[PDB]
């Protein structure tokens, strides 16, 4: 089947991960490149909603990135989802992102395994199977495309079902 590279960048479980994918590298590398020759020259952002695309800095990377608010807390916090990488965090630094760098498409893609293609025991093992490769190369059959945006994903490693490589199962 056709098979896509990709690197997995947030794993909560089978059920819901973060994909980067091979073929959307180079234009996120554009993104990040234009982001940061412009990111000192932007301007504060301080129409915080919930939904409200924006730059934001990650507190732990001290980086900006392209954000969404996702809540609105106190003290000018708020929660918010870094697109192109697909983790969220609380922060109070945000600026605003030019109408042309929020024209792209989100560069990291929400994923959820076909539950058919994984045993309960393989579900368990896949955390720590992931965790150690964190930057490592997968490969995704998309079966489909939710109406959320979500993929429906088949895995796999060195190109073989990741069922297989599951040793311990």
């Amino acid at each position: 089947a056709e098979l896509h590279n990709c690197v997995v960048v947030q794993f909560d479980g089978p059920m819901s991960f973060y994909v980067q994918m091979e073929s959307d590298v180079p234009a996120l590398e554009q993104m990040t490149d234009k982001l940061l020759d412009a990111e000192q020259d932007l301007p504060a952002f301080s129409d915080l909603k919930e939904g409200a695309l924006c730059v934001a800095q990650f507190p732990e990377d001290e980086v900006f990135y392209r954000a969404q608010i996702r809540k609105v807390l106190d003290d000018g916090k708020c929660e918010v989802h870094f697109i192109d990488f697909g983790n969220n965090a609380v922060t109070q630094q945000f600026r605003q992102l030019p109408e042309e760098l929020a024209k792209p498409a989100r560069y990291s893609r929400h994923c959820e395994l076909d539950a058919s293609t994984i045993s309960k025991c393989d579900a368990a093992l896949l955390q720590s199977f992931i965790d150690t490769r964190f930057s490592e190369t997968f490969q995704v059959e998309i079966l489909a495309t939710k109406g959320t945006g979500t993929h429906v994903v088949r895995l796999f490693y060195q190109s073989k079902n990741i069922s297989e490589k599951l040793q311990e199962c």
